[PDB]
């Protein structure tokens, strides 16, 4: 996908950096105390519509055959600047388990935005 | 996630159904004649693991994501065994991947 750069108005990706003491979550996450989390912003015209990046899903592809001949509600549907791909994160926290964990928790850092 | 019925007005998964031979694509695609590709939508009000942190920071009021509009998007999606015909005329069979939206989930 694009990353955000100068002049670059469309859905990109840019830098997010998560503080779990910002957030107060550091009274039960012991490691990381902060990461690189990125997120996604940026304009989603018709012309972008569904893509993902340089690459246009099948999925994508059907919705996009009615969009473009103005099908409902597809034709109204406001496109969003949205992750497509995540990547996990080795997380040490406690649980209400009773106990101090470590795990690879899902969908903790974005790797690439595109139009929903 | 969420199945839409007429009732329930947040973010859900509209069940939708395409038919190959309706839109033409029949003339490539061999098997399935049709499939359920499904669609989100629904409202995203302020009530994934990253979605989470952004909406921790949206509910103070911080710069980027307090106006940074919640989009309701697949969140899960599933490939679909396909047969059809590529380039030459051969005749392929492939798991084609992000298919069919299963779950849908609010940004
Ligand atoms: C980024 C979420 C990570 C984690 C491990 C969780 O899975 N459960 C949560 C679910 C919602 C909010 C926070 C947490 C949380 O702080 N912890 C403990």
């Amino acid at each position: 996908g694009l990353e955000c750069d100068g002049k670059v108005n469309i859905c990109c990706k840019k830098q997010f950096f998560v503080s779990f003491k910002d957030i107060g979550w550091n009274d039960w996450i012991i490691a990381p105390s902060g990461y690189h989390a990125n997120y996604c912003e940026g304009e989603c015209p018709s012309h972008i519509a569904g893509t993902s990046g340089s690459s246009l899903s099948f999925h994508s592809t059907v919705i996009n055959h009615y969009r473009m001949r103005g099908h409902s509600p597809f034709a109204n549907l406001k496109s969003c600047c949205v992750p497509t791909k995540l990547r996990p994160m080795s997380m040490l926290y406690y649980d209400d388990g009773q106990n101090i964990i470590k795990k690879d928790i899902q969908n903790m850092i974005v790797e690439e935005c595109g139009c929903s």
